[PDB]
């Protein structure tokens, strides 16, 4: 949910803030997102993004009927190293994994601060 996806960014970025840095960054890190990713990092966020929304049309998840910010799954983060919990259902599991891909995905591109607070104009 934001908090573990919070935990996770941390646990593979350990020097960030993750609700301060990778919010309002390109067109689709934080609330929303539309047009063409201007950067890696964009595109790490806009496949998080359609991972949540694909997380939402799961059977699974549906026969719950959950929120990607109210599904508290497990997680735990040992050596900078982010292991989901074999003790999450499918739903749970799902969403964990979309948020370790993330977390792994920023941890492998380059931040280009030019794009921080970026206008939707350009998306
Ligand atoms: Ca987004």
């Amino acid at each position: 949910a934001l908090w573990q996806f919070n935990g996770m960014i941390k646990c593979k970025i350990p020097s960030s803030e993750p609700l301060l840095d990778f919010n309002n960054y390109g067109c689709y890190c934080g609330l929303g997102g539309s047009g063409t990713p201007v950067d890696d990092l964009d595109r790490c966020c806009q496949t998080h993004d359609n991972c949540y929304k694909q997380a939402k049309k799961l059977d699974s998840c549906k026969v719950l009927v959950d929120n990607p910010y109210t599904n508290n799954y497990s997680y735990s983060c040992s050596n900078n190293e982010i292991t989901c919990s074999s003790e999450n259902n499918a739903c749970e599991a799902f969403i964990c994994n979309c948020a370790r891909n993330a977390a792994i995905c920023f941890s492998k591109v380059p931040y280009n601060k030019e794009h921080k607070n970026l206008d939707k104009k350009n998306c």
